[PDB]
């Protein structure tokens, strides 16, 4: 549909807590989802959250072990301790950088698609990492807030030439 501007870290809209979607299968919600996919694809992103395009709603999309192409609305996550994994992340809202972030190796997630149909899955590894990363956007968190080792945070061009 249309490519929307991705907000950058420092924008206070990225720090807010997103509100739930109350009505499903509306033209307005279908446009949002279409806008998010075009904006995501345009950036070669593996996920996107509505607050990143300035829409303060609990909507995430992802899909790039194939990660299934998914619209997840009003997500509920369950973290599965104690197995954590470190890995490199970047964010379309933190352009130019990468940092190592510890994530749960496995999570459960549920919610609804844009039609209101239920979604309910257990995810592992990169799939689970993407879901955690996008969920964080809905609660005001960007991945530098999760970093504990800032010697492993820097510019992509320097870390991975
Ligand atoms: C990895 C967990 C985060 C996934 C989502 C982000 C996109 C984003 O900002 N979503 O909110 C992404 O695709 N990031 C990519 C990313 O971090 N990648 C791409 C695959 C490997 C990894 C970098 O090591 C690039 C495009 C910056
Ligand atoms: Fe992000």
């Amino acid at each position: 549909h249309m490519i929307r501007e991705i907000l950058k870290m420092g924008d206070p809209r990225l720090l807010e807590v997103a509100r739930p979607v109350d009505r499903f299968d509306t033209p307005e919600l279908h446009e949002i989802v279409a806008d998010m996919f075009e904006t995501m694809h345009h950036a070669n992103g593996a996920g996107l959250a509505a607050p990143q395009i300035g829409i303060g709603l609990q909507i995430i999309i992802f899909g790039f072990p194939p990660v299934p192409e998914t619209v997840l609305i009003n997500p509920k996550l369950e973290y599965m301790p104690p197995d954590m994994e470190e890995g490199w992340e970047g964010c379309l809202s933190v352009p130019g950088m990468r940092g190592v972030v510890s994530r749960y190796a496995k999570v459960r997630y549920s919610g609804f698609d844009q039609f209101g149909a239920k979604i309910d899955r257990v995810a592992e590894g990169f799939h689970a990492r993407v879901v955690q990363h996008e969920y964080d956007h809905l609660i005001g968190k960007l991945y530098p807030m999760r970093i504990t080792d800032f010697t492993r945070f820097g510019f992509t061009e320097v870390l991975f030439p």
